[PDB]
């Protein structure tokens, strides 16, 4: 899992860069299109979750990380059970949602304003997308991606705190 391991290392210094320049990090990432945010959070469900409309730009980013993490956690839980049709169904559905969310996050990056932070986020996201589509992606690779997303979510939470206080 060389590629995902590279992303793990890059996350270590990218979270540092985000901490050093919280303003730049916000400019880099907090450019979500609200219509796309609502659609991604709903997925195939019959209802939009409460109060998404009142979420700030940074809060919408955090909500997308929350949902990606939730879906990836579920996919990891059932990874070894995909011999069963219904388990494979749920696994593929969740992996596809993670792919859609990460794709959207990558599309929101402002490179002119975001500079090195935006470059490194794009690289991390690209590695994740390439891994998610791999037919023979391993459970270990998915677990490392989960850790990356949790670490980055924590970074965004700190950015939010710094902007608001």
């Amino acid at each position: 899992g060389r590629n995902v391991d590279f992303a793990k290392e890059m996350t270590e210094f990218t979270k540092y860069q985000i901490r050093m320049q919280s303003g730049v990090a916000m400019l880099a990432q907090a450019n979500a299109l609200p219509q796309l945010v609502l659609q991604l959070l709903r997925g195939a469900e019959a209802y939009f979750q409460n109060q998404v409309e009142t979420a700030t730009p940074l809060e919408q980013i955090i909500l997308l990380y929350d949902k990606a993490i939730e879906c990836l956690e579920r996919a990891i839980e059932i990874y070894d059970q995909v011999n069963e049709l219904e388990k494979r169904k749920e696994f593929v559905e969740n992996i596809d949602r993670v792919y859609d969310i990460i794709s959207a996050l990558k599309s929101f990056l402002d490179h002119e304003k975001g500079k090195e932070i935006a470059k490194n986020l794009d690289t991390i996201y690209t590695i994740i997308l390439n891994t998610l589509v791999k037919v023979d992606k391993t459970k270990e690779e998915l677990q490392k991606i989960l850790e990356i997303l949790k670490d980055l979510r924590e970074a965004w939470e700190e950015v939010k705190k710094k902007v608001h206080h």
